[PDB]
DNA sequence: CCTGACTCC
DNA sequence: ATAGGAGTCAGG
């Protein structure tokens, strides 16, 4: 039902100045993974290609690094990253059918051209998973059943580019894509194949001191509980901690007792054994995940890690970070921060530089609300995490701590997305009352954000969807539920999306810029890692007085707001010093 | 595969 | 019922 030419060598008809090209990777992570096949739709005709036939053949290869050559494909970003591990450059994409989709509607969760097919009722494809199966029954099928799978694939990104785009353009959201989400597909492929580089030797050295650690406190737990027992089984500890020891049951979940950290805080001045527990289960995760798990994904001849930074998956516009995350790698307390000394730079005599936006999403919240007590607040330069310690912790602005700092910053964020006074309570273990009235006066100092997030509810109930600065989308069809539960949640979205997602549009044209600035001044200075509204890099160590302009400067005047941006820096041996 | 832990923004 | 957005892990 659809022609094509199964190709034996490339021809020129096959090279043309726009087509549509499937380069395909089926392994979930691309980095270093197999492609299986490649198709081509353009002008001339449909062809499909082994990877042996084209990768090799110098005029394909020349065609596909050509920027001058226009080609649609679905997650660019994996084939570009997939192709770098083959040792090739692939250049010119003009169309990505995955971001377009994205942007349209992220809760559709397109992930194959199919699912993206569907929005526009084209049929002519089939679903991934269909043709290759699942976990352990997934295959590369027969050849001629692959070849009409890609072919298939290219020709319905072919036909879908222009109905995606018309779309786009209806929603004013066409530059979006173009001049945002698709540049940056391809700064995220370059951060990804560098990699960040790990010192193993120091990594597994803090995990065999971690190990003997975790030993002495678990063999005290067993004391304290009067035996052994699986601590990391929430169930048994349910029956030690609730059942023996008889500690009073604070909340449940629908499989048994809750033992969350909040729920085990609390019951500290009841017996020491839940401080240990907290303890352990702490230095289990660092165990776990950022020792044995990070060791696991280390590519050992080079000793790098390569995250995939998703680029179509949040519901608001924000990145997320995949085998490994590095987006969260522990800060807060000092024996998890350690972990960041075994991220180092690639080179002898370079150096991380960090940089992240001050109050970020505070100073956006100040923007889109207009409101002046906020807005005047950052025209001053005063710090409204610090004051809402001060606030607290009824200390002075010199005694407020980097830790009272990050419970206040929860406390600021917390109030202006929804929180109700019950959970302000059980977060700051003062009444209800005091609570309510600790939301009361702070909406009372800043009236044009109460205002705004009246406001924004009823203009989602009305329209079904809010929107970000760069136009980024979010439907909410449940804000309008006759189920109060179903209801409020939306609400809170409507309240949030706006602001998290303007964030992220802003740190995504920073990256952007910054790219621009650091290739046209020949720096060797390169972007590592985004960490939502943070930045980090390496760089020669001679670079670092220009970096300490540039980023901050780049980065601050990103976009322009009502109210100043401000970007805090630092630079270090590895990343834990770059503070 | 899901739940509920710990980790970050 | 009770700020929002994420990923990985061990045990269920
Ligand atoms: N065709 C368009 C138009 C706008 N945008 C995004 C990128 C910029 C942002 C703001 O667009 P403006 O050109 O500034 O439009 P405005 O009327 O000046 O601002 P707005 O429409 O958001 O009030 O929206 C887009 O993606 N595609
Ligand atoms: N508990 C948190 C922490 C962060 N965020 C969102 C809002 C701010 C954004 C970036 O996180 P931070 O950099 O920690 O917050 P910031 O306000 O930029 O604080 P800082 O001035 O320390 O950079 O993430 C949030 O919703 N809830
Ligand atoms: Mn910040």
């Amino acid at each position: 039902k659809m022609a094509f030419t199964l190709a034996d060598r490339v021809t020129e008809e096959m090279l043309a100045d726009k087509a549509a090209l499937v380069v395909e990777v089926v392994e979930e992570n691309y980095h270093d993974a197999p492609i299986v096949g490649i198709a081509v739709v353009n002008e001339h005709g449909r062809f499909f290609l082994r990877p042996e036939t084209a990768l090799a053949d110098p005029q394909f290869v020349a065609w596909l690094g050509d920027e001058t050559k226009k080609k649609s494909m679905f997650d660019s970003k994996r084939a570009a990253v997939a192709l770098k591990w083959k040792g090739i450059e692939l250049c010119g994409v003009s169309f990505d059918l995955l971001l377009a989709a994205y942007l349209l509607d992220p809760a559709q969760g397109v992930d194959d051209v199919a699912a993206a097919a569907k929005m526009k009722q084209y049929e002519a494809v089939r679903p991934d998973e269909a043709v290759y199966g699942k976990g352990a029954k997934r295959a590369v099928p027969d050849e001629p059943v692959l070849a009409e799978h890609l072919v298939r694939k290219a020709a319905a990104i072919w036909e879908l580019e222009r109905p995606f785009l018309d779309e786009l353009r209806r929603n004013e959201q066409d530059r979006l894509l173009v001049e945002l989400e698709q540049p940056l597909s391809s700064i995220l492929a370059e951060m990804e194949f560098a990699g960040v580089k790990v010192d193993t030797k120091r990594l597994e050295q803090m995990g065999k001191e971690l190990a003997e650690q975790l030993g002495t406190v678990e063999q005290r737990i067993y004391e304290l509980a009067g035996q052994e027992f699986n601590i990391n089984s929430p169930k048994q500890l349910g029956v030690i901690l609730f059942e023996k020891l008889q500690l009073p049951v604070l909340k449940k979940t629908k499989t048994g007792y809750s033992t969350s950290a909040d729920v085990l805080e609390k019951l500290a001045p009841y017996h020491e054994i839940v401080e240990n527990i907290l303890h352990y289960r702490q230095l289990g995760k660092l165990q776990s995940t950022y020792i044995e798990g990070l060791l696991k994904v280390v590519r050992p001849a080079t000793k790098k890690v390569h995250t995939i930074f998703n680029q179509a998956l949040t519901q608001t516009g924000r990145l997320s970070s995949t085998e490994p995350n590095l987006q969260n790698i522990p800060i807060r307390l000092e024996e998890g921060r350690k972990i960041r000394q075994a991220f180092v730079p690639s080179e002898s005599d370079w150096l991380i530089f960090a940089a992240d936006y001050s109050q970020i999403e505070l100073r956006v919240l100040a923007h889109i609300a207009e409101d002046d007590n906020l807005m005047e607040a950052f025209r001053r330069d005063l710090d409204i995490h610090t004051k809402t310690a001060m606030d607290i912790f009824q200390v002075s602005e010199d005694e407020v701590t980097p830790n009272m700092r990050r419970q206040a910053k929860a406390v600021n964020y917390g109030i202006v997305y929804g929180i109700s006074d019950y959970g302000l309570a059980q977060n700051l273990n003062i009444s209800r009352k005091e609570a309510a009235e600790f939301i009361e006066r702070y909406f009372e100092s800043f009236p044009g954000v109460k205002r705004y997030m009246e406001n924004i509810v009823q203009e989602a109930k009305q329209k079904g969807y809010v929107t970000t600065l760069l136009h980024r989308r979010r439907y909410l069809p449940d804000i309008t539920s006759r189920n109060f539960n179903v209801r409020s949640f939306a609400e809170r979205m409507a309240m949030n999306t706006p602001i998290q997602g303007s964030a992220a549009d802003i740190i995504k044209k920073a990256m952007i810029d910054l790219n621009a600035r650091l290739k046209e001044e020949r720096l060797q200075a390169h972007l590592l890692l985004q960490v939502h509204d943070e930045l980090i890099l390496e760089a020669p160590k001679e670079e670092m007085e220009r970096l300490c302009r540039l980023v901050p400067e780049v980065m601050e005047q990103a976009v322009t707001l009502r109210v100043p941006l401000k970007v805090d820096y630092h630079y270090g041996s590895t990343w834990y010093d770059a503070k």
